[PDB]
């Protein structure tokens, strides 16, 4: 997997037959080289209709998702395992070549306590099966380190290094979000320079989810980063500019982050390229 | 109130008689102007003994707190009454000069909404009675922004400045805490910017909670936009480095933010100090 | 004057009567408020020509110079009033609104000395007559400064600042620089906060001269400095990408800055909209 | 080459005995790993008593030189080789590991035009021959790029890396200086990244060759690209805080650059070891 992503985020996070459609569209008129598609009520994702359209429109995908409270990893390893897999099947079905995201459990997650080696024993059991799983469809299987305030269990790009490690598959890859590491990363380049091997999707998003160039993360560092660790893999835009005022609570985010969806797609992608140019990301 | 501060986390949350030796003693050791005292447990304080230390050592004090949850101002706006006033009580005891922090609500606190104009009313109210029995205490009352994790009601400076000018009460002023801008701000100096009129308190807090100087806050922005507004007031250092692994939950810190506070205390004070001079603030 | 502007070098340094319309109309065609006119030699400007395009393309001016050698006002402050009351004339008659730049000296211009009180002298003197002469025209004057090895005299905005109230007219302002700040002032926005009583004009330059936005200079910081201190003038982008190989050594510029001069107008120009929007400076 | 460094302007560049001793007492005090001594009047410097002096206070050693306009290698490349092995024979003597800066030209050096090919095929030739002589000597030969106001030839990390290659020495590497960089590289990182295979030595100097961590150097960026491409040699401190204003011509410096050299090495010292600590460089 290599090159220029968006979220699908960025026009709905609903996958029904014209979400998937306006999203796609979307993404080919950006020239993304990939989507990336959000697997939040898998049984209600059309795999067939969606694979037609990423067909039609010669984009390539990748799947992302957070686990439901019923199947967190850390406390329910074999509901884990249920829905990842089922969610890995919706997304080799459909065309994708990766499911990333916060695969080990949620974004409200919090025993209150620091993460046990129990919890890191049912994260690892549960995730070296469904990535065995993942192996035998073909796809790579991401795990997305976040904020302190979202999860108790990966934070830094050293924790998701260690984790993947001892996990010990072939097909896992560590996955980072500007916007997790602008807190969790004590400068922003180490979790890249930490993650280096196993980095193979970032989300590019601004320090307060609005448009990249226009906050605080330090984009130099970052691409400075990426390009000397030699990453190539996907850089995909996530933004909260498009999030409906009935997604307040999933995201904690109480209030605008930038003008519009469309400035954002506008002036954030271009930054991405502009900046992936400037550092001659996968000029190899 | 004006110059440096440490808040005296950096040796415990606790305060009872040995802890409060313990930071203010500390808080002289590096020359600070202001010790920073938390509000946790007011029966458990001894204001009398926290007023002697602070003469006996030359230091002058802000305290500040977290309302607990059945305190919340947005939702039960009249007990938020009751545990500020007392709070500020203990405060003018102390001969602290202001009482500031997250006075309106919780650092856990969530609806799962946006704020509604309800709970900014009741925000209102509540804060325009504690100010006012501040004012007759001879204390100012400080209003933190912290981040939308914490808390949905007072996120970014701008609410800051709009819930302040809501209130109209002439000692209120805008706290700005670093490490929660560098979320909540649209560049970090925008916050700073937004809050000119207002602003008297800063928390400089690496984005990790580590050491200043050694993270993602882009300090020159910080200091260029306190220096060109013309900032006054307190510059308190906030860091994580010293707490217990039992405060885990209470502040979602999982795992260690610093080697540890003397390092913290040594480097990071020394960077706010060497910032403050390259932009000559306070002159 | 406020407002975008464009210096005219992103299509030529020549000001005869087809490099101006394509300047003015290229500048028009950008959304520009204002173009920058260099004044190299003068008897080459036809100021009833660019007057009628100014009008025509719905465009403000300004004028810019470098002293030619034989009128830095350092050595020889006359030959300057001469020079800069001659460019002044030029400015005033095609309907510039000022004239600014390296108006005290050269770029290439030492002594392999600190500057000396008697050539600050000779600048006052100059200068003086000079910007009475722009205050007759209804022009206001304008002094750059520029980094250690292109002048001695004029590096930091402090030193442009105690100049400029040497003097005491009320026309002359500060014209700061990004690219010279960003060697010359100790953190950039410091040289913003120094020049806030004087700073009405600014060249927005990358580090390398190349694209805004894709180079060293903090944005963040120029642009929140500009934001806190209320700045009402000019944002000029001033970039190199279109200079002829021929012009290498009168800006010391040795290989490519950029990928074409249309590239940089697409970027830089709405690099310096987006930020501005972003701190507001405009509204 | 590995560790931290700190340049003998920072006490002098007067490498008499007394001042030789006050530098190299001074780069200890401090727990260097290096002290980078200038080389400008030959004939002034024994290199015994530096010798003594180094093994004394286990002191390792950098040379480095800007060529004197007779002898710049652009155009006069046997009076550049001539002078290169000169200094290299001193660097050895000292028990310096190397010879760096501006080893193939000045630092008011301009043509007026563009660099040609000319030039480079000089440029090639004499470097080649002295780095010749360097290796016999147990010695690398370091050239730092710097920028478009002191030099025509090497400006950027590319173009030094390119010169580098056409030699095609084993002992040459580049050499890199962050005041030079925020001008020239487009993105400071980027230099550092394109310098990877070559890039052995740094000046770490703030923007205003002030105090490192109070200026406009991007210091993370920097950093993050050292620690990212591995980068296993010499960080030396460069700031003018300690030279006299009779220096000021040869450095184009007019006014000072700080409040004295002992906080600059107080405080810049601190955060490049502060830094180098934060982004694990060694
Ligand atoms: O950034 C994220 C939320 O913290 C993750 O990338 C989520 O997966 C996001 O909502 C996209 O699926
Ligand atoms: O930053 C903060 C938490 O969000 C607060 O300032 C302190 O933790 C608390 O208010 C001090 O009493
Ligand atoms: O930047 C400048 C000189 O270094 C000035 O702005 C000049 O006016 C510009 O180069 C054109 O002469
Ligand atoms: O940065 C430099 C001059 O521009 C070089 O390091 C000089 O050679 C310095 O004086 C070293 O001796
Ligand atoms: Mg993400
Ligand atoms: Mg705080
Ligand atoms: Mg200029
Ligand atoms: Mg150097």
């Amino acid at each position: 997997m290599q090159g220029f992503g968006v979220h699908a985020m960025m026009w709905s996070l609903n996958w029904d037959h014209e979400s998937a459609r306006r999203a796609i569209a979307g993404a080919a008129d950006y020239g993304q080289d990939f989507i990336e598609i959000p697997l939040v009520d898998l049984p209600s994702v059309d795999t067939a209709h969606t694979r037609a359209l990423l067909e039609k429109y010669g984009l390539r995908a990748a799947c992302s998702l957070v686990l439901p409270e019923p199947a967190w990893a850390s406390v329910r390893p074999e509901a884990a395992v249920a829905h990842l897999n089922a969610a890995l099947d919706k997304a080799a079905e459909m065309g994708a070549e990766a499911l990333t995201g916060v695969t080990y459990g949620g974004t409200s997650e919090r025993t209150g306590f620091p993460p046990t080696q129990a919890e890191y024993d049912n994260l690892t059991r549960a995730l070296s099966q469904s990535a065995g799983h993942a192996k035998t469809l073909g796809l790579q299987f991401g795990i997305e380190a976040v904020n302190r305030y979202e999860n108790h269990l990966v934070n830094s790009a050293e924790q998701a290094v260690a984790l993947v490690e001892r996990i010990g598959a072939d097909n896992i890859f560590v996955h980072l979000d500007t916007f997790h590491m602008n807190m969790e990363e004590k400068g922003i380049a180490n979790g890249i320079i930490a993650a280096h091997d196993y980095l193979k999707y970032m989300h590019m998003s601004e320090s307060d989810r609005g448009t990249p160039g226009f906050g605080n993360v330090a984009w130099d560092a970052v691409f400075a980063a990426l390009a000397a660790i030699g990453f190539k893999g996907v850089l995909t835009l996530e933004s909260f500019a498009a999030m409906p005022e009935e997604m307040a609570g999933a995201i904690s985010t109480w209030r605008p982050v930038a003008s519009g969806a469309d400035e954002v797609l506008d002036k954030g992608l271009a930054f991405l390229r502009d900046k992936a140019s400037q550092y001659r990301i996968f000029g190899n």
